[PDB]
């Protein structure tokens, strides 16, 4: 049989047919519209907003939205190779996808009313509307952003800490206190962008993600009508959920943006030469490949069988903290190992791995939660917490 | 709704067949009932009962890919591996001794011996009624000195292996040497029995890893081998590569049941043993470690079973067993030292007895990151072996 | 301006003229009557109790311990250039003196009576009497206790893993005492209700003897308590002299698996040519001579501190921590590089045991952690 | 009565004689004062103020080993550490900027010149009144090439990543001369008036902004006999300004370290999870120890060479040990410190990432491979592993 070096298990050959049907259009809209944006977004710090619309119409925004409200009714495994594909180039056009997805269209799909769901998930899923998910607070090291019940509605008061796709969102998914016969309970509002109280200020200086338009979200007595609470979930399960779901598609993503450092220093080492011949012949090189090679394979499977059983309903949420915590330690890894193979200093297109290497090191803490899954899965071994 | 199981996050028992269960089960059952109860004085002692290979031989256990028409159970190559993975759980000692019967004696007779050779010696190697080892490597490949010299009615064998599993109590020998036809100095494969004169395979007393198995020597000192016993479809490389190919497989499954011992011994431990009046398991540093023992049998795991899919399916190539093999004997490695470093006493301790042996098939091969080099060499079409 | 590989940044010209004959006496020492023991002690676990004779008749006994009381009178980085020859050959050797030395004659010297200075110490510097520590109980505050009776005290109780104790002469115990306050003890063998069984079939630091100390009601005369300490101070003086022993000795084992890895790979051949030859290999050397050579600047610094009295107890625990981590990832890596089935090995094992020997928990990095932020982070 | 310094443990500072603690603590007071109020910006808009030359030059940091005879402070080789350690503390960008200038400028004019060189170019480069470069590495043996003319010399061909040369007076440029039958690497020194000398700058770099780098373009540049290095002919002559520099880098480096360890220790203190500090995790003082551990060793290993640069009992194979170990281990803490910020660049705490990206920048100037190593192995086995 003939070996395959850039994959060596034939993930190819474990997908199906509609599968590989999906992570083609991915790739194909990724490479041919998105790579050659990337190096002036990242540069300049800054987003074309006209990405939603065109994902949406190739049907890449919330995949595993059902058909009735607009979106592809794909299933997990398909998710996870749009995320590759879209990594694959930058994962500041995955964080915008993710949050559209996950953290936007799932809580409205899972906890919405009908009236919300067939308002809300159709723009979404065509990316005439583009949302963001307001979750985390400075004071969380449990929140501090209220809604007061008022005459018709909420009123909702506090500030949420730099949300992704914000200055551009049409639609905010925000969790909010609110005060139930005398206990506060955690609770999910819709608001529009055109709401009073409502504020999305950019944030700029960014050193990863500058592909990506990030800001916050600002509330002072922002009014939401009765009609925008979400009504099926209260407490943490509501953005517990959508977290789970996001986690998913990073683990995917970052195999992606490893697959591009290591293809990228492959290619430069073959290219390259010291004392007459290619870089590539020496043995500490080819040790380094054979690494990235053999973390990156096993990764896949590993992402491809948590697909596989979420799909069939089969995975725990903690099987999300093995894959996500593997794939974004061995992605940083190999970014790492990669930029220690090039040269000189930022000129040349092989310091793409510059960009994916400092994405990377956002991504893996942005939540700040490699230590935080191990913990997870700690507990779940032995049943002694070590949190606090 | 979906419940977590901590000890098979992946439900790897619902990726395989009904009839793979029942081997593994089988396998487990045996490891458990007859090796685990003799594990323990065999190591300490450097004994071994010859009487396993009869017991292995009896349920299945002896070259598992090797067909019915001649003595072999006849399975695939995930049954080898989950064979292979419930006997090292118990000890690599016991996988060797399998290893070396299965993949580095049936394996090459089965695939270059005449039909005369197969009807004679896979049934009874199948059975376990003739052990056999493999003479490959010498004192201090393409380097050996061992060399055969055509003679009348045969070939005449001069030269010594070293440090050669099953020898002292081996029936049937598989021993590669150098003939000069044509000219040009040729790796043939040559079977010998027990009590061909100028044989002789005397013991090695005093290993510091895989004690449970007995190893050996061959020398040979003018050894008569008829025509009828040369393996006759095969030269060069290829005759002993495609052995250690096959028995590296099975090592990289059997590494990983090490590995899960290992870690299945570190949990229990810190959870009954305490440190400021708390389980040594509510410590930070602790739960990393199980963290990453966990994550790395899981994946590795994925790889061995898709592996051996490949390879019953026929899109393997023998790249991919480089990957595993040295993934699952560098993690399984890493698992036990993690593992080690977490116990606090002086000889649980089946620990100390599987971090030694794990130390051994690391380096049995090589000392040298060689799996590494094949691979770089897969990616880049540039050698950096020599 | 020639390089010397084996010491790179010349330690033998950091060393005054007596420090370099003291590493030595004590190298010429170990090669000659330590060395060739080692094998069959450490196979069949075997002590020999006239290896104390040997040491005190040298002087590497209680090296800091002055003349008046035996002790040849010399400094920390004379200890610490003893300890690392002696495990060289190996730890369980290291081991026995670092007992004698940092755990029976500082507590005897740094809290004793005079009475028990000049009864106790000539003997222990002439390895005439060999001494033990014991601390270690099974229940992970102590529970070892002394009674007040009619002219002195009754101690109950029992220690575990204790060095030399099969063959010790004097045993220094800690007890607590009812005025309650961790006390020291002084008693011999012979004591009724001593007894210090051994324990046998040890993984690693086989060529040392080990045992418990068992006390069922043992009498302590009033002039057998150390009466210049009480509570923590007392055991934990002794430790900390004991680790930075162990930081020089760590260092010795390693280098002798670097040297042993090294002389290997050019001995064997791989496709025509030295292993050396390769990329691989000449890294793993490479790692090997670093942290070898900066390590044993950092237990220099230590010593020359001490010695000058401006060594706070935490610098104790980054030496330690550093020199047993760093020697145990060079044992393994050396390991690796080996061919066959056969006193690396043997290194390792010990090296293992010496890692894990005060606890499983990186303690020493919790020390450093607290002295570095004001947070306790052990429990 | 021993107090603990945890950022000292070592006590360097004891380690000390006199002046050498008078010359750190003048470094120490011109980076924190002159140069960390520029750095974030100059960093984030890839700027350089050439005012940092005669600053630095006044209060004597610039060839720091150069004699007094010569403009320089006549100081030794752990001074020059020192104040390397001081200046990459604030930015690697700037030490980088010294490191030329003293190392690989002043070096070479001092070690091979002629005393008319020696008289013209040192003391107006200890002061800072003239900036160097050093031209070795082009854009890929050596191309760049000098023909003889009447009166000296015709260089042509190209040198790429010339830190300084976009802002230079003085251009040090080796090259292959073909002379009476042998063609041999020489070293020439170029000046502003050489219509033939070009020196474009480079941005868009990803680390070292705060530093300006260019090329140097030599289209039939004429270069008098005057300004050839009389005393150096082959590989003799570059290695010995980099060696020179490589010391002063590794140094340099445990600066940029102990920067990183201070921001997460003090990040670690102010931040909260669970309602205790980031530093009540085991985890994270575990990481805390180790780049305690790890600076403390190395600044002990950079010492003990400066002390055996200074005695002339320093090979040079010495060099690569501190220059591998610095280098490697204060990317690994910068690593280990941009792990746990986490975050993305807003706060005054991602100066780390800074550090970071400069010193993946450092390590990778000297190769794609760990040469270091190499040059180590054959040092033990007498083997050579680089082909
Ligand atoms: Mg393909
Ligand atoms: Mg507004
Ligand atoms: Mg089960
Ligand atoms: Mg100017």
């Amino acid at each position: 049989a003939t070996f395959h070096w850039d994959d060596p298990l034939l993930l190819d050959q474990q997908l199906a047919d509609d599968e590989r049907m999906v992570r083609d259009a991915a790739h194909a809209y990724a490479q041919g519209k998105l790579a050659p944006r990337v190096t002036e977004a990242f540069r300049h710090e800054t987003t074309d907003a006209a990405i939603f619309r065109e994902m949406g119409e190739i049907g890449l925004l919330g995949p595993t939205i059902p058909e009735q409200y607009g979106g592809p009714g794909l299933d997990y495994v398909s998710y996870g190779l749009i995320a590759r594909e879209v990594e694959r180039v930058d994962s500041g056009y995955r964080s915008m996808m993710s949050v559209q997805s996950s953290l936007v269209m799932v809580p409205i799909f899972e906890f919405g009313s009908d009236a919300q769901k067939e308002k809300y998930l159709p723009k979404l899923a065509t990316g005439e509307w583009i949302g963001c998910f307001g979750l985390t607070e400075p004071n969380h090291g449990s929140m501090v952003t209220r809604a007061r019940k008022v005459p018709g509605g909420y009123s909702l008061s506090g500030s949420k800490m730099w949300i992704t796709n914000s200055p551009i969102a049409d639609v905010f998914v925000v969790w909010a206190k609110l005060d139930e016969d005398g206990r506060d309970e955690i609770r999910g509002f819709i608001l529009e962008k055109g709401c009073k109280g409502l504020s999305a200020p950019a944030i700029h200086g960014k050193v990863g993600l500058r592909a990506s338009i990030t800001g916050e979200i600002v509330l002072d007595e922002a009014f939401v009508p009765e009609e925008n609470i979400l009504p099926h979930v209260k407490g943490l399960r509501g953005p517990f959920t959508c977290l789970n779901s996001a986690r998913y598609g990073i683990a995917w993503g970052a195999l992606g943006a490893a697959e591009s450092c290591w293809h990228i220093a492959r290619q430069y080492v073959l290219d390259r030469k010291q004392f007459g011949r290619p870089l590539a012949a020496n043995q500490l090189i080819q040790k380094k490949l054979a690494d990235m090679q053999t973390e990156i394979t096993l990764g896949l499977q590993g992402v491809l069988r948590l697909g596989r059983m979420k799909d069939e309903g089969t995975a725990a949420v903690e099987i999300t903290s093995i894959m996500k915590r593997n794939s974004c330690g061995k992605a940083l890894d190999i970014a790492r190992l990669a930029r220690d193979m090039l040269g000189g200093n930022g000129i040349s297109d092989e310091f793409g791995v510059a960009r994916h290497l400092v994405n990377l090191e956002v991504v893996n803490t942005y939540e700040g939660t490699h230590d935080i899954h191990a913990l997870i899965l700690g507990r779940a071994q032995t049943g002694i917490q070590a949190f606090f």
